[PDB]
């Protein structure tokens, strides 16, 4: 009944607890101390961080809870607008864009994106096989190059050409700076605000240009010509730009974190890497992986799911109670009461996964049916779950599969996991050396 | 390319090779001679026995191979029906029961079964401490008493009370004779069939009775079967499949597990250093009169002992696969769609390229770090979504029971028992007997 709350800071309540560069990990440590639920108060806001499958499975009841816009999401809404990720479920443009865009993210739609995913994946592999001796790989940097280019290419046939740059594409640099500003205001300026609007313009001008410029096999085509079966309406141009902005953000950084964490856990667990590398070798018998071969990379997918278990790169989502309801039979919630699902802690729930929750064990996902309901939520929940899950997973499986096929990897620095936090998670400074297996493409 | 084939018998092809009392061990010797793969032909059937991890890791690719119903399983299907073990993956009742029953077999659901496992384990321990001096233990017999009662109690809140009997429960004798007829039917070209139907009825009537008897809510498999709804179809199991699952879980829940404990204890008394190390772990971990669930999980070496026992003698010694599509096995054995494979698990577990030269030695330390074992090298519980749903059940039960056995008794191989592996559809060390000197630790 009496809900635990972490230390307060006078009138600031718990807000300064987020005044840290690693708020998710700070929240997880708080979850370690306080348990499955703790109240988090900030000036003018109360939320509850859920960390157990017991409570989160109720929070995932869409008849009782709907997606809430966290303060993080509300600030991403400043440039993602009513894009899919920053729109409320009851906003007409969410279900509209949902129905319009869901066929473009089906498992069957991955077949159309596969070639362009390979295009970028080949560029990644070519970059690494072209490295000189003793040179190392900046993993999250290269994973972001790949995921950004993959969503750019697969999403609206735009080549960010990140592998031709060291300084990222002006869109990416503005987007990150905006996202950073979006995060800074959570734990918080006319220079910041003008820069924010300028970064908004840099993002929007690119996007808005390409909409006017444009049949490719991409998300933009479906956005330009797709009609919502419900309303019969297509997305208007302002929402299409918001979706592109949404897909550029939501399409790259969580996926690059996944690949970065996956490779980190692989090089930290050589036996797991060996299983994954040997599967990659046995399955990817062609110079270019086919869609079906990527689907055949069962273990690589398990590696990715386990990476998503330990470090879900979109580490939280927010919910609000649609009506008065009792959470877990002991925590009464009033209509509109907010919940935060602390996904990394949920994925460390000892009652679901056993005691070895901190161990990287892909075999937890041999049989996905075995995972209890709502125990594994790296892609969110219900109709507001990640529309790009199959995209992210297909890309990450394809890329990780090719990486393991073509290179032996060395944790040459004995890298100490340092998880940099934006709105997503990434192992900062994670570097490896890759010894090419000299398998041509 | 050209697949080896063992000796043939004219029109019977290789079938008379299975007309033997130890067909698995016969197949292992054949695998010893012919290697990682051999074609096995019988009238109206061709299959291929795989024995190397190299080929079995491909056979375990669920995108290429799905569980096949071996002729044994096809005959067990006569009374296990479309229960989980004898149903095809594409049968609606498989995925239904799969999704419905997986929560009842989670490692977290083992916590709910633990007390009833202890209930039976304590009965086993008290039976042995109540033996008089110089009296011996019939090991597989008592392991079957325990595993049958544990699945009976944990599965459907039914007490077979096997420790109150010398002649096993009428269900078991009917079940064994059914399995006997099912196994004997492999070599079949009216009294046998009438007896077979009667044994089915003995099983069905009891099972159906408890289903009809069961509105008490127990913490068992039967509750999940009666109230569980498949999240996919939204459907519960109907009563005809629930009866098949109980029959399935009664068969699949005890004898393979009892064989494990029987083989485990066999290898322990045959390896006193392994026994002492496991016994010392039991003493260090089982500090309470009744083992807790967490203490069982801490019996790491006991768990390694069981895995090594499952390595040498996987008590469900084979499973069958069929090629979902045309595919090439090992880059040299082209398979047509529907082509059958048998995974000869004991031979797989003797793959020198995986385990080293000492594959016949009982060395639980092989399992110190399970991560080190390559994929599909150790398959005592089958493969993929068709793997043993009760693996964690069997292992928790066996670890708990073996842990308590090692805590409470010093064991003597007083006959210097010569391993004689009885073959039904499972493996057990027939006639394996020990003496237990009680350590006089109360419960
Ligand atoms: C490993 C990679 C990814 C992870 C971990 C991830 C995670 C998530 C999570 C947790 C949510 C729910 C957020 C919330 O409820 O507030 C979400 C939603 C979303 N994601 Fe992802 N995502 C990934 C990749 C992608 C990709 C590749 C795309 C696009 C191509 C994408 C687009 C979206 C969109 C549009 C939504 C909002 C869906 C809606 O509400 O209708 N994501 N994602
Ligand atoms: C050491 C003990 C055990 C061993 C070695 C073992 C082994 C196996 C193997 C190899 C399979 C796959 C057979 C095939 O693919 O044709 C299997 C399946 C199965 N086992 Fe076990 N098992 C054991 C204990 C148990 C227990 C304790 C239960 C129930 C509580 C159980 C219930 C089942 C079921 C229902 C299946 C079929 C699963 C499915 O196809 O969905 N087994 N077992």
């Amino acid at each position: 009944k009496e809900m635990p709350q972490p230390k307060t800071f006078g009138e600031l309540k718990n807000l300064p607890l987020l005044n840290t560069d690693k708020p998710v990990q700070a929240l997880m440590k708080i979850a370690d101390e306080l348990g499955e639920i703790f109240k988090f108060e900030a000036p003018g806001r109360v939320t509850r961080y859920l960390s157990s499958q017991r409570l989160i499975k109720e929070a995932c009841d869409e008849s009782r809870f709907d997606k809430n816009l966290s303060q993080a999401l509300k600030f991403v809404r400043d440039f993602a607008g009513d894009g899919l990720a920053t729109s409320w479920t009851h906003e007409k443009n969410w279900k509209k864009a949902h129905n319009i865009l869901l066929p473009s993210f089906s498992q069957q739609a991955m077949k159309g994106y596969h070639a362009m995913m390979v295009d970028i994946a080949v560029q990644l592999v070519q970059k690494w096989e072209r490295l000189n001796a003793d040179e190392h790989i900046e993993v999250p940097e290269d994973m972001t190059r790949l995921t950004l280019d993959t969503i750019g290419l697969c999403g609206f046939n735009y080549r960010f050409n990140s592998f031709y740059r060291d300084q990222p594409h002006p869109f990416i640099t503005s987007m990150v700076r905006a996202l950073d500003e979006a995060m800074n205001k959570l734990q918080r300026y006319d220079e910041n605000k003008r820069q924010f609007q300028e970064d908004i313009k840099v993002m929007n001008d690119l996007v808005d240009k390409i909409i006017a410029d444009r049949q490719s096999d991409d998300l933009l085509t479906h956005m330009l010509n797709g009609k919502d079966p419900e309303t019969g309406e297509p997305l208007d141009d302002e929402n299409i730009r918001y979706q592109i902005i949404t897909f550029l953000i939501a399409g790259h950084e969580t996926t690059s974190g996944l690949l970065s964490f996956a490779l980190y856990f692989l090089v930290k667990n050589p036996h797991v890497l060996q299983k994954a590398a040997e599967e990659a070798a046995r399955v990817l018998v062609d110079p270019v992986p086919s869609y079906k071969q990527v689907k055949q990379l069962k273990y690589v997918g398990m590696v990715l799911n386990e990476a998503l278990r330990l470090w879900p790169t979109a580490p939280a989502f927010s919910l609000y109670a649609k009506e008065d309801t009792v959470l877990g039979g002991e925590y009464p919630l009033e209509k509109g009461d907010e919940l935060m699902v602390l996904i990394p802690q949920l994925h460390r729930d000892k009652t679901i996964w056993g005691d070895d929750v901190e161990e990287f064990r892909p075999e937890r996902f041999e049989n996905p049916s075995a995972i209890p309901q709502h125990a594994f939520k790296p892609f969110g929940n219900g109709q507001r779950a990640c529309i790009g899950q199959q995209f992210a997973l297909h890309e990450a499986t394809l890329v990780l599969g090719m990486m393991l096929k073509h290179f032996d990897f060395e944790d040459h620095t004995n890298y100490e996991l340092d998880i940099k936090e934006t709105l997503t998670l990434k192992p900062e400074g994670f570097v490896v050396k890759a010894k090419s297996k000299k398998i041509p493409l």
